[PDB]
């Protein structure tokens, strides 16, 4: 009974935890800070939704530039 719970319960943790980060990305903020937060499958997703979403909205006004610019300066700072 209590591991059909636990093996329930730990997807609705990574979700959740996931659902928080990809919030915490929305609306500004570095990963570097929330590297010490979340786990790393969390974490992971919501950078890779958000780079999709991203790389979308550059696609159709193709200003691959600057979000260039800005990856290159997140590789820099997790690398630091």
């Amino acid at each position: 009974e209590w591991l059909n719970i636990l093996d329930t319960e730990i997807k609705l943790s990574v979700f959740t935890q996931f659902r928080d980060c990809l919030g915490q990305l929305k609306d500004g903020t570095d990963i570097e800070v929330v590297v010490s937060k979340y786990i790393f499958q969390a974490i992971l997703l919501s950078a890779q939704v958000m780079w999709t979403e991203l790389v979308e909205k550059c696609l159709q006004t193709n200003q691959f530039s600057k979000y260039w610019k800005e990856v290159d300066m997140k590789i820099k700072g997790l690398l630091d």
